[PDB]
């Protein structure tokens, strides 16, 4: 048994790779196009991976897919859209708050992915401000019967949002709420202390977002979904990525580094559950996606830009796709479940490797006239 | 003889450049066109330089000139094609058994550049799934006798491909395997204690591969081709290089980065060899082109495109322009075979360099209005 | 179950302290008492630690304390002696054959720690030349039934002793050889390639060993134990560790760095079970220790010193507190096993720390007037 | 014969060890006994090494081993002892002319290791001094026919030895010289322009020499003999190591560095051969040895001192033992000869490792009472 007595169970597994901090600690501020992760080991089918992740300390889902609060994204029906395929939606606060309780009244008043309570309702959050009326807003919200919420803002880290951390767990201990945005250790702590239970992270980086071209804050993304749920498991916190999400592999490779859940702004943008109706230029079908930082929300600045995007059909169409994307990530990475994965990634068996431009212009389609892109 | 007595032979050569260890041991992700190789001193004319290479450990070629198994490059035609002028060809697994069967039949019932058996019929390799139903397939290639099969699939370290591995090393031991998509130590390692007899190295960075923006799997090719294959010849175990092939430059770095043969995909692809048959877009004459990871192969997912290059002709004037593409480098380099290239490159002699993206868009054409490239 | 599913069952446990190849590649040739060993965390009894460890690739031990062969320090009676607590003896070749054959038969014709074989008679091992007139010594020893040789020499990597591997390889297939010794990765494949069952390691850093200081040859002995141990474990071949051990603790830390068993030369010297007999100067009760490199042996070069060192009595009372001493040490590492001390090594989850020679001088007792060291 | 192709004839080789360059590229001033050598491969036996060295571009020797001029080392005496077996002696030129000139008279005008001229003559060289009345001297050595002459300096770079080395290379262009001491390479190069055949390198780090604690002027020898050896073989031209010789291990890695001979100044005083007589101190028989720099030579300053060093006979019997050191340390590291070992270092074959204080005592006899340290 000397064979055994060596080492023990593990072979030998040579160093090719380089493992999570010896790769967000050369002080280069990766983005999620710009590094890849290396595979492993498989010994499973692709069926049976299990992305059930972690959304708070109390609330779990069946898949990680979350979508973003912006009036051109979610209303109540892609609430019960992602509800119905195990994520969770949140309502935009740019509205009147009745419009936002009526809203959240219509998604739990209302396909083995569950992503419904203890009494069968279905999960669904929304998003708050942090001014003062916004307190108008949430105690309606509470009648309403809101489980987890969203308080939305430029920056994660100001006196208000912890005062109204401190205002709602007094008031609301069974409520849950969600802080940001962060994208930097600092201000991750000084939401964490406050009690906030989960936290979303990254500004600047979303596909509307020029806050970076603008106010010259923010930080690349995956550096900031490494760093901040680096931080964040240390008092047991998820933490939800946004922004520069363009594909099944932006999401995977995102979660890969730390996060549970990922949020989803445009890719999720256009569908059939998606606000006000497709239109036509040049003779596509697109409907318009547009951000809160836009000028177009009611001296002022903007921090966004109003804009479409071409349309993908239903999302009971599409989100199968991504959680068969999620799937075959997980697979050939080499884990059983999303929990495995992040376990390989912080234990170091997980390796990654930097990727440079001519490998990213070689990394997608090249030398060929023509072709067509079809996802599924 | 003092002057022989302080070094003996060697002179001076000054130690300008980088040699591959210090090259990919830097982290980054290099791939072909971000680095270059920097010559050496010649001794010799360039019809003399013997392009010898092995493609597995029993099987050796005239020229290392391989081709890729899809249903839109190669059949039997490429196949007595490629073997009439030393390289070697594999027949997709993108059919029904028999039509492999008789395909494989074919090439070996059936121009110094022999590539051809002890008993003078042609060497001719084949691609077999992974899946439980294909030994019903390998079986009755056996039975017309391939010689080398490729275990194709996009993740090389499955139990199930060396539970395959172990079912043909036992039943078949004459017959040899090329194990693969490895792009890892880890992997080439799993696969060659196995008992593979070599390897087919990278994954995502083919002309139609999306599977790194897809499932953020995979890493950079010449790092791949690096590495895989100095762990490989530890165990005297040659890799074969796939993906990014555009020119006779990429494919002559990637063997002196220690792969011994190169698979070509897509710069074979469009020949007159090539299936289906030619049409027309815009007046250009171009044929379809496409990997087994887009849908087309047949809830699903996809790991590849669709689409079409443009022609060049005959391979019988076009794979002799490839031989001295690589004959006129390997004069440059400095070495008068690919062995003395490889034993140039691992001993330290021949020396590398890191190129940034200024010189690359400066190492093609530049500063001039039009131009005609004909390459010959 | 949300605080499972961020990571799953592994707590954060900060990065403090630095891995094994992160402390072995920074150049700086560091010996046992030059860094030293983080704790971990414990949660078990000092009793219960299992030092098992395995000697060769058929040969396993219940301590992993054996002895060099010199002719001043083991025969017959210290065999014996440290088969009956667990370990294995060589005997010095540095006599007549026939004087060998009539000590390996005394051993093996006569306190649970066993170290006896299936029909148990007493594992005891030998160590054997490597000039040809050397096979009339073993097989006469293979008649008195040895069962591990040791083909002892000052340079592992001679043509001599690999033809000598060769030629008990295929006469002997289930006697079992120790190559050595070897400092280096080169001469250790060199060796593992030919059929070693197990490696000694560690050349020049002996308590005798002037080889160093005479033929510049030689390594530092902790990067050697782990270089050696590191490449060894890729085929799955113990090491033994020679030399710089002048404590409990350089054994622990030895073995902790990739060895399995360690040989005590010095430190099992000057014992009741030693040859020879005391004798007195300076009112001190000391036996002669004296290695073969010294001209004492029987135009010569000498690499060794004949000197003498101070008595400890039986080892009956001396390695149970060595083996109480490891018990502690891998106790407060924090690993059940000698096999998972290495697994937590290799792994990256046990962390060392380099040490300099300040942090040295007062590691040891300092600030004192006068003191008493006793150890047991 | 693909196990051929992959690399040729090369095996693995595991890159465990350090090369000449990035140790001595470091920064760290390294000496003698602060680094090792690492063993390699061997097949063949002790005596057939052929230790063969040059000493200027046209003078080669069967050994070495030559001395340094000093008046308390060397005569005619140890000339023709050195001559006699290999190598060669410098007549100090602290003494009139005549006595220099009837001194190298007495050599020339008087067992296999030749080193004897054309006519049978014996080899024999002399020191010269570098001011003007220096020329009364050397031409009355030409008239006894000196064949090196040693311009002995402080400081190798002045505009006077340059000056001098103008002034014999067109009187007597059959003649040769040493310029020396130089550590750097711009003084190296300040020289080799100059037509000097030979270097002596070195200075400071004597075994008399106090100039660096003094004049702070200097650098570590080891250092020294790379860099001037590795600047020096740009042009064909050898060097010679003087100062921390203290036993057969330094010359060995002395000479291992690149320099071809090396200058034995201590460990070749107080000898038979030496001048003087022995006289007693406390009972122990040793000659005194005394450098120039000290003020004993005839407002001046002190380079050196006076003391005095144990005997070790002659040297008939001692020089033996020291090419039987430089034999056995050219075995274990892997040479036949010392050009192949200085082959095997500049080409990076050859590897060495710094070595910490610790390592350094243990390197060493250690953990003992009492020794008797007997060479041969
Ligand atoms: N990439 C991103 O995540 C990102 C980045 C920028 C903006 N945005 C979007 O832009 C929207 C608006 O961002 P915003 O926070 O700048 O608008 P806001 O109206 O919520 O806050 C405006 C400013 O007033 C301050 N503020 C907050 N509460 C206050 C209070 N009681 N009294 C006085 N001042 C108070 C804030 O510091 C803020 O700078 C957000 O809903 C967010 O979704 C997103
Ligand atoms: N750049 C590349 O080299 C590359 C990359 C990706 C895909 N591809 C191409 O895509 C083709 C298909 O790739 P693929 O391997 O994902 O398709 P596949 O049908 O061969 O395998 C599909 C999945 O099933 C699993 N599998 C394999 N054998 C199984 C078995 N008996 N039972 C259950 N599951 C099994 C595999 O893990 C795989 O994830 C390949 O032929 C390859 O040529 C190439
Ligand atoms: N720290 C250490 O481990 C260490 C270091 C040095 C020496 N030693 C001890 O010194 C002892 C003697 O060492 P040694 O190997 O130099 O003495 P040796 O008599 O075994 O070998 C002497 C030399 O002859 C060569 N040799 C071996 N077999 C030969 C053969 N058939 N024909 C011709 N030459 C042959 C070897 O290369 C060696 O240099 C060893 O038993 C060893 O225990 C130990
Ligand atoms: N480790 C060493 O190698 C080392 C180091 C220091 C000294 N030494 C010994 O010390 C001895 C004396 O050393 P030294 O060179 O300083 O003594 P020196 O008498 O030869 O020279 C004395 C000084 O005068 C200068 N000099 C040389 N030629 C001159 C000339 N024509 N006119 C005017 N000035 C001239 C020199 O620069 C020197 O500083 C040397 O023989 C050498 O062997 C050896
Ligand atoms: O108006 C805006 N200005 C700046 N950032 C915005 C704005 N609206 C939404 N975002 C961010 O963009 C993310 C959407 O990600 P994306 O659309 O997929 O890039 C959201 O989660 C917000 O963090
Ligand atoms: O469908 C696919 N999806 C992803 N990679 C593919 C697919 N088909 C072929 N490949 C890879 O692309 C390589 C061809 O190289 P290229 O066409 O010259 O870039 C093949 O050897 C495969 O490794
Ligand atoms: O004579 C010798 N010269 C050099 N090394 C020796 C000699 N004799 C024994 N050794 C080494 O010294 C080791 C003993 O370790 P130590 O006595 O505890 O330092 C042995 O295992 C040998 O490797
Ligand atoms: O008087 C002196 N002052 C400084 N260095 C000296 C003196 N005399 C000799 N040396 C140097 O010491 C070397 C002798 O080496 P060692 O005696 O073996 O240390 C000579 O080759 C000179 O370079």
């Amino acid at each position: 048994m000397a064979d055994y007595l060596i080492s023990g169970g593990t072979s030998y597994v040579p160093d090719d790779g380089l493992t999570a901090q010896q790769l967000f600690n050369c002080g280069d501020g990766l983005t999620y196009n710009d590094f890849l992760i290396l595979p492993g080991y498989i010994d499973f089918t692709a069926d049976q991976v299990d992305l059930t992740s972690a959304l708070t300390k109390k609330i779990t889902l069946k898949t990680p897919l979350v979508s973003s609060p912006m009036d051109t994204v979610t209303e109540a029906g892609m609430a019960i859209a992602m509800a119905l395929t195990g994520g969770i939606g949140f309502i935009h606060h740019n509205c009147t708050p009745e419009f936002q309780a009526n809203e959240v009244r219509k998604v739990k008043k209302y396909y083995p992915l569950a992503s419904k309570d203890a009494k069968k309702q279905l999960l669904c959050g929304a998003a708050i401000g942090t001014h003062e009326d916004d307190k108008y807003r949430l105690d309606l919200l509470a009648q309403a019967g809101v489980d987890v919420v969203v308080l939305d803002s430029s920056q994660g880290n100001s006196i208000f949002q912890i005062n109204m951390i401190k205002y709602i767990k007094d008031k609301y201990p069974n409520l849950q709420v969600i802080g940001g945005n962060v994208v930097t250790a600092a201000q991750a702590k000084n939401l964490i202390d406050a009690g906030v239970d989960a936290l979303r992270v990254g500004m600047g980086s979303g596909s509307i977002c020029i806050t970076q071209e603008v106010l010259a804050c923010g930080r690349p993304q995956a550096t900031a979904v490494y760093k901040v749920s680096e931080y964040a498991r240390r008092f047991g916190v998820p933490v939800i990525a946004d922004g520069g999400i363009q594909n099944v592999g932006h999401i995977a490779k995102a979660l890969a580094l730390g996060a549970s859940t990922v949020m989803m702004g445009s890719l999720l943008a256009a569908t059939t559950e998606a606000p006000g109706e497709y239109f036509f230029s040049d003779g596509i079908r697109l409907k318009k996606y547009r951000g809160m930082g836009s000028l177009d929300a009611m001296i002022k600045v903007a921090q966004g830009v109003s804009g479409a995007v071409q349309d993908k059909g239903s999302i009971h169409k599409f989100v199968p796709y991504l959680i068969a994307g999620i799937q075959h990530s997980c697979q050939d990475i080499g884990a059983k479940s999303l929990t495995q994965v992040r376990a390989m990634m912080y234990s170091g068996e997980l390796k990654f490797e930097k990727r440079t431009s001519s490998a990213q212009v070689e990394g997608g389609v090249h030398s060929l006239h023509s072709y067509e892109k079809r996802l599924f």
